[PDB]
């Protein structure tokens, strides 16, 4: 059963000394793995040639080249690895809009008709390919030879636009993201909640899925849970949208944050997962491989770099304890 923490970085500056503070307290603590989300609708925060984000100085947009690989060499040190999160595609505001200035001819080419946050996966060439780049240069970036045979990378399929009912063109698209991963030798990860019964069946069965939330199908029936991907041989982690989803803010008191500990103190076990019919769901099936509390950043505006320390630092260490 691994244990990961998950940090949204798009949402939110991390500073470098920030990062290896947390890679710090989980390595003290005995977890498995850092997943970084540093790409969605409000920014795209690592360091692209591709997008044209090549400054090598520290600035409060994304981390450096030089920045990202000692954090990654930093945490394979401790023996954690680093989860690339690049979210596709929707999610993808970020770069889409860096794209609309790069090469608007090209922008024009990718996007989907009425979404400005989502890449056309409707059997659209162009944009696999321009998303492929995008991803090649992120595979050799996170490229940790003390892992070879174990690198993840998680390529989003959250919240997309039109999957339900263009559930072919969907699956189609992120097995086609998930070929260049596996090219890689890494293992593709995606979260669960666009996935209808219609489209699992063709879901490449290299995926292991980010379970965060049973969905509701547009038409009122409850969707996929943590046995069917059992049954289509899928491995499952559980990131629980509420024993292990937390909002950082300047808004929380420290007794605040106890309270969210003592909550997660009764909420969380591994295999509890957040269906419609049960929030702390526990399920038995072996295709559990384990668990991630994540930090999404959209709350944390004007919190300091030791606010998110205060906040995030005994939120981890609770967490990898129990």
């Amino acid at each position: 059963q691994e244990k990961g923490i998950t940090i949204d970085i798009s949402r939110k500056y991390y500073s470098i000394k920030t990062l290896k503070a947390i890679v710090d307290e989980i390595s003290a603590n005995g977890g498995d793995y850092l997943q970084l989300h540093f790409s969605d609708n409000e920014s795209y925060a690592i360091a692209s040639e591709f997008l044209g984000q090549n400054s090598e100085n520290p600035n409060s947009a994304y981390l450096t080249k030089k920045e990202l690989l000692s954090l990654i060499a930093y945490s394979n040190d401790r023996n954690i690895m680093v989860i690339p999160d690049i979210d596709l595609p929707a999610h993808s505001k970020g770069w889409l809009n860096i794209m609309k200035e790069k090469d608007s001819g090209l922008y024009t080419d990718i996007v989907t008709d009425y979404s400005e946050d989502t890449l056309d996966y409707h059997n659209n060439a162009v944009a696999l390919y321009t998303a492929n780049q995008l991803l090649d240069e992120v595979l050799d970036l996170f490229y940790q030879p003390k892992f070879a045979g174990k690198q993840r990378i998680v390529l989003g399929g959250d919240e997309v636009p039109g999957s339900g009912a263009h559930q072919t063109d969907f699956i189609r698209f992120m097995n086609q993201i998930a070929k260049t991963a596996k090219a890689s030798n890494y293992e593709p990860q995606m979260w669960n909640d666009s996935i209808t019964p219609e489209g699992i069946q063709n879901l490449d069965r290299s995926f292991s899925i980010l379970y965060w939330k049973q969905s509701t199908l547009s038409n009122g029936a409850q969707s996929l849970d943590v046995q069917d991907f059992e049954e289509n041989g899928l491995s499952v982690y559980n990131y629980n949208a509420y024993s292990l989803y937390f909002l950082p803010s300047t808004r929380f008191t420290q007794e605040d944050i106890t309270e969210q500990i003592d909550y997660m103190k009764w909420a969380y076990a591994y295999n509890k997962f957040f269906y419609i019919s049960d929030y702390y769901k526990q399920v038995d099936t072996p295709n559990v491989k384990g668990s991630s509390l994540v930090f999404w950043g959209e709350h944390a505006n004007d919190l300091s770099q030791e606010g998110l320390l205060k906040q995030e630092k005994p939120l981890i260490q609770n967490f990898l304890g129990l």
